[PDB]
This record gives structure tokens, C-alpha cells and sequence, in this order.
């Protein structure tokens, strides 16, 4: 039971925004919702160690890994297992993006990596927030951004059921009604 | 080129004490050497997370692999690369005998994690310090570590051009010996 809901996009994006609106909505119309983010929702230490300077992308993975790990064990499974509406800003679409298209990492061994690490779990729903690169760890430049705006383009184009993807430079209640939209058949 | 060893084993098997005979041999036969070690040649703030805290495997392992990337790149390889040897106390072989053998992570995906982590890097011989958990230098709890122990040896007969399997209860000087008579073809 339980539905497992994720948020993606660029730093800037509003995806963060989204989210907490979208959880406070869905707890409005009386659903128990958990609301959760990466990195740190697993183990909140994750975000000191992603500051290492020079750190390989590999390195830069795993540990994005170790803390998405965590998360789905002792927080998102054991909130679908109690019914909730989960909600994650940022999952697993994040490291493909920004650790895959943005830094090369190699795409099947970032899945093989994760496949452990997530048991498989994947949201039924990822609401993209589609930003303007330039409008957005080391190395965050423009072309950089560039990279990770177009992978999250092409992720969803890969998985276009579960996507939806949204304009991220529209007003913010234009946004969550959208959002709100896609989901009122999930949850009458 | 370089000569890239290792060390295993359970804590208080010698391996660390063995690891510093085996460098003071080496700098005796003017021989550059690297000394370095796992967790922590990396990511010296993944073993200090991991003293404190435990998670569950995966997260573990993949802490330890984070800390391990960083090592190979940073310490290993350069280390390789100036023609040292480097010798360190634990590597990959330590996440399968814990993390798998151990706490049963599947070996084929700790393997493949572990091909990007370590950029293939492989030791030429690798010396596992064998003795039984109870004469470790440093009883439902022993069970986990029969298992590592266990875990080792089938990693050791699995590979035997590549592990040298020693007597860890013999006399200090005479597994540093023993590690001599294996190394010197190879010099
Ligand atoms: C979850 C996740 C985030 N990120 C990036 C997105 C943001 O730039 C940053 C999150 O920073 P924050 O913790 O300050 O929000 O980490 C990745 O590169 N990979 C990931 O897997
Ligand atoms: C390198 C490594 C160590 N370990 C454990 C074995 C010991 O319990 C511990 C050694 O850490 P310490 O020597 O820093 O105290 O780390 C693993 O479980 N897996 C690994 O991959
Ligand atoms: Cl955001
Ligand atoms: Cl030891
Ligand atoms: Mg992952
Ligand atoms: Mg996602
Ligand atoms: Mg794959
Ligand atoms: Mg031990
Ligand atoms: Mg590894
Ligand atoms: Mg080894
Ligand atoms: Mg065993
Ligand atoms: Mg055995």
C-alpha cells in the first residue's frame, strides 16, 4: 500500500516548494503523508562528507548511494508499509542527472549500484520542475547545469508514464495545480 | 610500476603490526614504500561516522566503498604511479568478508560496485593473517566473526595465486619472515 511521489529538478527549480506544498495538500484532504528529501534523509552526516574537496564523482556517487540506502530502508518503505502518501525531494533521477549526465558517470553501473540500494523501489509519480539551466558539491558551472537540465529532459522522455514534467519558470500555484492534477486520479 | 600489497584479516589477527615489519623490510632494501589502510586512506570522515554509528549493509558498504574510490585515487594509484610500493592494511577484500560473508550482502553485487570504486586496481598478493575470532590479539556474538573468518578463507582458496594464507598465533618475527620468502620473487 502507501504511494511513493518524488520531486526533481535543478537547485532553483522550486522543486523543494513544490514538495511542501503538495505534502501539505494531500494532509489537508486528510491523507497521512510523509514528506522526506536526499540527500540526508537517510543518514543526515551524508551532506558534511558530499562537501570533501576534490572528491572523485565516484566517490561523490556512493555516497549519495549510502544515504539513498538508508532512506528507503528505514524511512520511505516503512512509510508506504503504514499507508502513507510518501513524498522524497530528490530520489534516485537526482544521481542519474547530476551524477550520470552531469558529472559521465557511466548510467548501468549507477542502476547496478542503486538496484541494492533502493530494493527497486521507484516512485509511481516523479514531478519534474524543467529550469532554465542558467537560472540554477564542486564544479557546479553552467555547462555543468547544462548537462544535468538536458539528462533530467532525457530521463523522462525514457520513462514518460512516470515522469511529468513541468515548467519550472511558471507561477508556483500554476505549478502545484498541475501537480494536484496528475495526482487526483491516484487519490480520490 | 609499482607493487601494490595487502593485509587482511580480523582485528588483532597482526595484520597492522605486519603491515610496519614488511615496510621496515622494504626501506632496509632502499626500497620506497607506501604504507596506508582502510577505512579512512580516503575519507578519513567515513570512518569516524562508521566508529559511532551503524547502519544497515548496504549503506555500510557503501560508505566503505565511497572511502575506498577516494583511497584508490588519491593515495594508491599515486602512490603506484611514483613506483612505490604501497601496502595497505585491509582493502577490497575486507567489505566482502564483512559485508558479505558476514552480514550476507550478495558477492557478485559487491563486486560490481566495487569495479568503478577501485578502477579495476587489484593487489599482486594479498597476506591473510588467519587465526580463530577467540585468539585475536585484539558466545552468540562470536558467530558473526566465524563467519568473516570463514568468509576470508573462502575468498584465500578461491584465489590462490593471489592470497598467501599465514598461521597469525606463530611468532611475530617468523610470519614477517614467512611474508619475505613470499615477497622476494616478486621484488
Ligand atoms: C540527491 C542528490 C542530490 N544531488 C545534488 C543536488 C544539489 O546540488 C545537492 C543537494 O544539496 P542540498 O543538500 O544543499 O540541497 O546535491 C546530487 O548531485 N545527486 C543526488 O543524488
Ligand atoms: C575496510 C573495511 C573495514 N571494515 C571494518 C572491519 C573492522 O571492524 C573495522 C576496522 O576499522 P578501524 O580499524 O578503523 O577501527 O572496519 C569493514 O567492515 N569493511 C571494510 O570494507
Ligand atoms: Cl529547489
Ligand atoms: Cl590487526
Ligand atoms: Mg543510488
Ligand atoms: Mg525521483
Ligand atoms: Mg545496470
Ligand atoms: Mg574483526
Ligand atoms: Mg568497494
Ligand atoms: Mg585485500
Ligand atoms: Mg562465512
Ligand atoms: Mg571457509
Amino acid at each position: 500500500p502507501g504511494l511513493f511521489l518524488t520531486l526533481e529538478g535543478l537547485d532553483g527549480s522550486g522543486k523543494t516548494t513544490q514538495a511542501r506544498r503538495l505534502a501539505a495538500f494531500l494532509e489537508a484532504q486528510g491523507r497521512p503523508v510523509l514528506l522526506t528529501r536526499e540527500p540526508g534523509g537517510g543518514l543526515p552526516e551524508v551532506r558534511s562528507l558530499l562537501l570533501t574537496q576534490e572528491l572523485s564523482p565516484e566517490a561523490e556517487y556512493l555516497l549519495f548511494s549510502a544515504d539513498r540506502a538508508e532512506h528507503v530502508r528505514k524511512v520511505i518503505l516503512p512509510g508506504l508499509a503504514a499507508g502513507k502518501v510518501v513524498i522524497s525531494d530528490r530520489y534516485l533521477d537526482s544521481s542519474l542527472a547530476y551524477q550520470g549526465y552531469g558529472r559521465g558517470l557511466p548510467l548501468p553501473w549507477l542502476r547496478e549500484v542503486a538496484r541494492e540500494a533502493t530494493r527497486g523501489l521507484k516512485p509511481r509519480l516523479t514531478f519534474l520542475l524543467d529550469l532554465p539551466p542558467e537560472a540554477a558539491l564542486e564544479g557546479l558551472g553552467l555547462e555543468f547545469f547544462r548537462r544535468v537540465r538536458e539528462g533530467y529532459l532525457a530521463l523522462a522522455r525514457a520513462e514518460p508514464g512516470r515522469f511529468v514534467v513541468l515548467d519550472a519558470t511558471l507561477p508556483e500555484e500554476e505549478i502545484a495545480r498541475a501537480i494536484q492534477a496528475h495526482l487526483r486520479p491516484l487519490l480520490p
